[PDB]
């Protein structure tokens, strides 16, 4: 179990102006900290964040959010369901700003929500090193979906953030689970998210944003586009037939169908060739990392656990391997498939 703490800067809050806050479950015997960033779609307008308030609203407010969580998968910790990091410091940050951990806006006279993604995190952070972050050797942080896309936008600027704080040798790291997509055409959504950054005075790394200029920072939203940009280490986790992205790509079989299908996985498959740390299967899915059964597929011979524990050694190894991306081109010609 996971234990809930709203945040002492009752400032930084969620959608509608309730405080935000993390769960966290400490580990005195281990200098490791894991904080993972909860994903769950978005909102870029009025109309439609209206809407999300009406019948989503535990992501838009703490008013109703239960005192604790039990903690699943890599946030798990006993061994035999996560061989990973079972003896870490766990840190759940639940996603109450429908900005994809992107905004730094208040909530005023203009305003009618808050998207305070961006300073979320940084306070979270602030605040932990009153309670053993101080000491900590790696600082992994970690997330799903949206919140994957929300470790690569925000990674660096957390380690930033403690470097002028004074702490130069804590290890900052990243792992984004199914946040990395393609900007493809569909079958039969770049409007959406240049109209949210706009709303939410959203923030983008600061290396992508000079090469990218005004107006363009959509674009750091995709995963191929700013992970050249990133100097941390960052572990990338994506399904090569991710239901998300053939959802918007409005699929839902004859040749037609089947060439998409093929071609979406084959450039996926390109975007990671650089990746050194990465971690794709052929499969039709979504999220992996806090699902309680994620020791179970595997690349190669390899299982996802045993490939993080590879990149903690590699920061070649024999018979240990970082790099995992399958080559079959189908759903689910992996037989490790969910
Ligand atoms: C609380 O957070 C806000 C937003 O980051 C900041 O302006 C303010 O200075 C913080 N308060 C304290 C006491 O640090
Ligand atoms: C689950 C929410 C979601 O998918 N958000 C999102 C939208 C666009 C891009 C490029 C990355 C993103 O992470
Ligand atoms: C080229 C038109 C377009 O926006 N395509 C697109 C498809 C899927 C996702 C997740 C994001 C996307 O941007």
């Amino acid at each position: 179990d996971l234990r809930l703490h709203l945040l002492l800067n009752t400032s930084v809050t969620c959608n509608d102006g309730s405080p935000a806050g993390y769960y966290l479950k400490e580990s005195r015997g281990s200098r490791r900290w894991l904080l993972f960033l909860e994903g769950g779609w978005y909102c870029f307008n009025r109309e439609n964040c209206d809407s999300r308030y009406d019948t989503m609203r535990r992501l838009m407010s703490s008013r109703d959010w239960p005192r604790t969580r039990t903690g699943t998968g890599i946030l798990s910790s006993q061994p035999e369901e996560n061989p990973y990091w079972w003896n870490a410091n766990m840190v759940f940050i639940p996603y109450c700003s429908s900005d994809v951990w992107s905004g730094a806006s208040s909530k005023s006279e203009k305003n009618e929500y808050a998207f305070m993604g961006a300073l979320i995190i940084q306070e979270v952070v602030r605040e932990l090193l009153g309670r053993g972050l101080s000491g900590a050797k790696v600082l992994l942080l970690a997330g799903s979906s949206a919140g994957g896309t929300g470790v690569l936008l925000n990674v660096d600027r957390v380690a930033e953030q403690l470097e002028k704080l004074g702490y130069p040798a804590i290890q900052v790291r990243g792992l984004a689970d199914s946040g990395w997509f393609l900007d493809n055409k569909q079958y039969r959504p770049t409007e959406a998210i240049r109209r949210g950054i706009r709303y939410w005075n959203g923030v983008v790394p600061e290396r992508c944003r000079r090469q990218f200029q005004e107006g363009e920072e959509w674009n750091c939203f995709f995963g191929y586009k700013v992970y050249p940009t990133l100097r941390s280490p960052v572990f990338v986790v994506q399904w090569l037939f991710d239901e998300a992205q053939l959802t918007v790509d409005n699929v839902h079989v004859q040749e037609g169908l089947r060439l998409y299908i093929q071609n979406l996985g084959r450039e996926l498959r390109h975007t990671l060739k650089d990746v050194p740390a990465s971690f794709a299967p052929a499969c039709l899915s979504h999220e992996i990392i806090i699902r309680s059964h994620w020791t179970d597929v595997q690349v190669k011979g390899t299982s996802l656990p045993r490939a993080l524990h590879c990149w903690d050694r590699s920061l070649p190894l024999k018979g240990c391997p970082v790099h995992l991306v399958d080559s079959c081109p189908w759903p689910h010609c992996n037989p490790s498939c969910p």
